[PDB]
């Protein structure tokens, strides 16, 4: 079979149901794919009905582009993606082991790790409440006549984050360690739209609700370091056995960065995981495919070997600028037209890896297996 993939795509049981309904609607001629999904379908040979659910899902995920800003560059009307596709893509997360080269500070605030540290990233798209065009799938889902609904937002983040929490619980267990997870203010910046001034407490409440509800499934998760940067009160509380900390590093001096061990954890006792505020439509690291070390997604990708994990190439970390650069051979000359998205174009890289679903018993399994049982 294929070579091992450094990255793994996960999704919830409810997202699998949406995928099955979509696949069946296409098979019956009730749905039209978006043009980008159609483009990826046309590069393989199978009809929708002949391909299986995992291949079908992979091809939809493959329609993502290296850099695309959901808040401003998407129409939601089939000329790019449809709302039915967007509902699915927003639920898909991706994890990968990484080397972390700095603590994740934005701009020039980053602090280099003397020795690069090992851990993991889990890219998860936030609730998309911004658009340069019409309303989004997430807006339809979590707003009632324009008002945010906490219970509906809770269910959305539950769908999106629980598969990764379950994954890293099991990974901590099999590594005979506990998990420390750093989390940013997902959805509270570029994705917040008109809700910028009110969204922050909703996200913190959603995280607390998911951890309270599922604590029995997360015995190897130990520390949750939630850093909304600004706009939430510093706090520490116990959620069952788990230490949940609200540590906004934009207002409090001397907080640990997203790509660093929170207080109480170290490499011998914990695996280190950071959630990344991702994008429905882009590859992990979005902005930084275009050379921009900007936003949680672009900063964390640039500050790790994310792009090496996705492309398979060996990049070179630049200490002065806090960013993992393309291979020296690619950068040497090239007219400076040599960022990672340029690398993708000339080497025909695609984003496509293994995908698993979280079944109703709390086990990650193949789409085929979950759908049948
Ligand atoms: N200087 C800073 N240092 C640290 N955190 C900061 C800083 N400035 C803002 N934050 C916090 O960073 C947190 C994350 O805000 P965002 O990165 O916009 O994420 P989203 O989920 O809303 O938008 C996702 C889109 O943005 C990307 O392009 C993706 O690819 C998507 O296209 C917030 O708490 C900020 O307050
Ligand atoms: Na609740």
């Amino acid at each position: 079979g294929p070579l091992g993939s450094a990255y793994q795509l996960l999704l919830s049981k409810e997202t699998l149901n949406k995928i099955l309904q979509y696949k069946q609607n296409l098979e019956k001629g009730l749905a039209t794919p978006g043009k980008f999904f159609l483009e990826e379908l046309s590069k393989q040979e199978k009809s929708i009905s002949e391909m299986d659910i995992t291949t079908f899902t992979q091809l939809l995920i493959q329609s993502k582009k290296p850099q695309v800003f959901a808040e401003s560059q998407v129409y939601h009307d089939g000329t790019d993606w449809t709302l039915e596709e967007e509902s699915i893509l927003g639920d898909v997360s991706v994890n990968m082991p990484v080397t972390m080269y700095n603590d994740g500070g934005h701009g020039s605030s980053f602090k280099n790790h003397p020795k690069p540290i090992s851990g993991y990233l889990a890219y998860v798209p936030g609730a998309l409440l911004a658009s340069g065009s019409g309303p989004t799938s997430d807006m339809k889902e979590v707003l009632d006549n324009g008002k945010l609904n906490q219970d509906k937002l809770n269910a959305l983040y539950e769908r999106r984050l629980l598969p990764q929490l379950i994954h890293f619980n099991e990974l901590a267990r099999q590594n005979e360690k506990q998990a420390a997870i750093t989390i940013p203010g997902i959805g509270t910046g570029c994705f917040s739209g008109a809700y910028y001034d009110v969204i922050k407490p909703y996200v913190r409440n959603a995280l607390i609700h998911i951890l309270e509800k599922h604590k029995d499934s997360l015995p190897y998760i130990d520390i949750i370091h939630y850093d909304p940067y600004m706009g939430d009160e510093p706090a520490e509380k116990k959620i069952g056995h788990m230490s949940f900390r609200v540590s906004p590093s934009g207002v409090v001096r001397g907080t640990t960065g997203q790509l660093d061990y929170p207080l109480g954890s170290n490499p011998d006792t914990h695996i280190l995981v950071s959630i990344v505020a991702w994008d429905h439509f882009s590859w992990p690291g979005n902005d930084y495919w275009g050379g921009a070390r900007q936003t949680d997604d672009g900063v964390k990708a640039a500050s790790t070997d994310t792009m090496g994990q996705v492309t398979g190439a060996t990049g070179v970390y630049d200490k002065k600028w806090g960013r993992y650069m393309p291979p020296e051979s690619f950068t040497k000359d090239a007219k400076g037209m040599s960022d990672w998205g340029d690398y993708v174009r000339e080497n025909g890289i695609v984003f496509n890896g293994p995908v698993l679903a979280l079944d109703k018993s709390g086990k990650l399994d193949t789409l085929e297996n979950v759908a049948s049982r």
